[PDB]
């Protein structure tokens, strides 16, 4: 196709869809109440992810935004996507750590103004603006990331060690790989425009993918999504 | 109105009002905890699709989509009365049955997935891609129906007689009526173009209407709604 | 800026931002899983206004609407916040009584018709079916209105007196300050227009404020936030 960037959609595309077909297969069969949850949860998030990045790549999912005195191609599907993936992984966790409803509800509010302010600072149209609204998404980013490392960590270590030991690994990755999506939107297309749109692409495709299939592969290996039983 | 598929609109409207009315008094009254959510999920699905139905009446809910050289009309309106009512519909059978939670989410995951990959299918302007979604929402329905059949039936029939008889009909009409949906929108307007628009409309109609009111009609009468007490 | 409702748009997002710091800080340390829901509830509330404010502060959550011969302006973003935040406002009253789930959906459903079918009503451009969507979704909010009076006062009073005591008060208040918003709506530039666009944000700006803080300063201040313990 004539973007550059098509090659880094469909990389990520094909990579999306095998992660889903393999965490399905791979769930076949699992009966623990437990670990059906956590297969549910966790092959749903790279299906999701399959559907739109296939968008993007087949020209749906891109809009212009004028900015800048010039025609901006944002990628609006990325923002779909995520308010919809990005709970599901704040729930694999919560789960994990057994946390209290008031905590869930927390963090899946905090996700969804975080999504929902980045897609208005990626849409709007006066260019410092767009600057604001990636602040108040990167503050809510830093609330998420507060619960994680300061409610989630204390109540791990007083469970089974298997759920202690994998929900750390879990966190350490959720941190560093979350925490490089508001400086790639920062330096990208989205806010001042030093890193061309093709190297951005490339760079979420790695991010989304380490962040779904990777994540996922490091959970369902792990023996902390089946109840203790005999 | 000028578009000769308003009089199964009107119909629509006035069935889907009539069943929701229906509904809304013979619950009042119900103090069984169990009936009461199986009266809330039944009553609020036509309620949604009365307002939807009366929204392309209305022509609200109508776009034109330019492909195949043409300015197509497409009902927009239909995916989101579908967005919210097919999922509570799934709940309905799913607490019948006392299904887990994570198989719970795997529905109401694949049936979003299932609605939102029809959408963009049709509002897509490249017309061989329309069949592309086409093709990856049909695959998702085909995972409920799998489910539906090879998860559902096997907890049933360990249940309650009542509950297990109840179930049985009300899944044998929802493969049935749920499978007709690809093939009348790969025929109709949003497709092939086959059938036309007006004929369309009265096939959705008819299948709006029975998977809805007819299916509410089954449920609402049956014992199994109600804890077995004495 | 040159809209003269700016000013009420302005205070509305800073004593929104100031309730939701307020809300946090007060939040921070409180252990009791019971009290820890009602603050997530609640702090979640105005900084989802908050952000929908900014949003038509600065112009984004503003649209024209054709009807009426004139190019009205419309503020989208209203039903965008009122579609979370006033479903979070009857879960804070729900938990409080501690209602069954059936009743639970029954009312967020129906308030998801009340916001769902308002915003059609402003987006509509026929003017006289304006007030029919208007109509339905003043429907919808006599069934929420009838509900909270006669289920919810009936459960408050089979219950701890200091829930009994808080419930009837935020009931009260809830019902007062929600019947004005159809009024407002009817004779401001959504409806009739016979109150001007500044003078209905004002009025919009001290129902939201006095909904959502003032709400929220009464409940967080109740005892009936916490469980019973010694
Ligand atoms: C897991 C095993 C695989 C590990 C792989 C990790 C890759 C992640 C990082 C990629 C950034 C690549 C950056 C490529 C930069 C090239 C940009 C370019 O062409 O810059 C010159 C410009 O045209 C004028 O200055
Ligand atoms: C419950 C009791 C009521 C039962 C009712 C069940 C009806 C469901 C099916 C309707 C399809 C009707 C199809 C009508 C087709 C007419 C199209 C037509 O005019 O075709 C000629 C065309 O113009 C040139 O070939
Ligand atoms: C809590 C302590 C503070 C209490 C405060 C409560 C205020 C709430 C009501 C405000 C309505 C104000 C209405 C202002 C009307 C002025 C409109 C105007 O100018 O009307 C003339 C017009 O130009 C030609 O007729
Ligand atoms: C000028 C001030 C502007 C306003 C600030 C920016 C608003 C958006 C940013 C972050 C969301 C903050 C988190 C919102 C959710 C709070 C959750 C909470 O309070 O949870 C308590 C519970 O006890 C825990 O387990
Ligand atoms: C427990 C449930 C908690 C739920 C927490 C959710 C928080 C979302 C809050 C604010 C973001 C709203 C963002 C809305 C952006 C809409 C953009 C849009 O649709 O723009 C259309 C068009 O381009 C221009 O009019
Ligand atoms: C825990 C994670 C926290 C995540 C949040 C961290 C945000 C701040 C980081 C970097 C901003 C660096 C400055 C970027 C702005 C550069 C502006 C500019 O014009 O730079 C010129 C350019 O370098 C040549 O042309
Ligand atoms: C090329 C491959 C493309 C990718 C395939 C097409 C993607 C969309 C289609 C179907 C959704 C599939 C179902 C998604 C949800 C899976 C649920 C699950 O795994 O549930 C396990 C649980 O144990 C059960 O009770
Ligand atoms: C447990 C929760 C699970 C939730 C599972 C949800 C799955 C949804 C996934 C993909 C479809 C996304 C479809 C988005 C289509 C948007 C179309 C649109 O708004 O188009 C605007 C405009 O016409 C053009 O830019
Ligand atoms: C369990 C439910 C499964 C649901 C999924 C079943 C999908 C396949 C079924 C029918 C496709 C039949 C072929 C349709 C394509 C016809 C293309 C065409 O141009 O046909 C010419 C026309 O007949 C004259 O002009
Ligand atoms: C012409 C007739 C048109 C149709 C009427 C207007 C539709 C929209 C208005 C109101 C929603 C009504 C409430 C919908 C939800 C009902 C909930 C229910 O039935 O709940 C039973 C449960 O037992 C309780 O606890
Ligand atoms: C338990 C869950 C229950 C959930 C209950 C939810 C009830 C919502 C029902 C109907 C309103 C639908 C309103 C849809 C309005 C869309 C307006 C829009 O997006 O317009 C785009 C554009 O301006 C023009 O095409
Ligand atoms: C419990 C809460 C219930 C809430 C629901 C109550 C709705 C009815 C109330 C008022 C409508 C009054 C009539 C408004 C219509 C006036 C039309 C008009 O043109 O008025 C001329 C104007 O007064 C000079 O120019
Ligand atoms: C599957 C992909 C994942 C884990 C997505 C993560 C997304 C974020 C952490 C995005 C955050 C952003 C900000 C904090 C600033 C504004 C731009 C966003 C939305 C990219
Ligand atoms: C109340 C109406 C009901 C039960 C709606 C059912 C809808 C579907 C089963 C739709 C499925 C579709 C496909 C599987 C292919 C693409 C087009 C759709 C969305 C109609
Ligand atoms: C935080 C703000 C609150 C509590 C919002 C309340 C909103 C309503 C009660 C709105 C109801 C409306 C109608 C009943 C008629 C049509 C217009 C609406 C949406 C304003």
């Amino acid at each position: 196709t004539g973007r550059p960037e098509w090659i880094w959609l469909a990389l990520g595309t094909a990579l999306m869809g095998l992660g889903t077909l393999y965490f399905l297969v791979k769930g076949m069969g699992v009966s623990d109440p437990d670990a059906k949850k956590f297969y549910a949860i966790t092959t749903l998030v790279p299906a999701i992810a399959f559907t739109m990045y296939l968008s993007m790549l087949l020209g749906y999912g891109l809009t212009m935004v004028p900015f800048g005195g010039e025609q901006n191609p944002i990628y609006w599907a990325r923002y779909a996507d995520w308010l919809f993936t990005t709970p599901l992984l704040l729930l694999d966790l919560a789960l994990l750590v057994d946390a209290d409803q008031g905590t869930i509800l927390a963090l899946v509010g905090a996700d969804g103004i975080m999504i929902g302010t980045g897609l208005v600072g990626a849409l709007t149209k006066v260019y410092s603006y767009r600057f604001v609204w990636w602040a108040i998404s990167t503050a809510a980013m830093l609330y998420i990331l507060y619960v994680l490392f300061f409610g989630f960590t204390s109540k791990a270590e007083s469970m089974r060690p298997e759920v202690a030991s994998t929900f750390k690994v879990l966190r350490n990755v959720t941190v560093v790989l979350w925490s490089a999506y508001p400086v790639v939107w920062l330096i990208g297309s989205e806010g001042a425009g030093i890193v061309p749109l093709n190297i951005e692409t490339l760079l979420f495709m790695v991010l989304d993918v380490s962040a779904k299939v990777g994540f996922g592969l490091i959970l369902l290996r792990s023996r902390a999504i089946f109840g203790e039983a005999e």
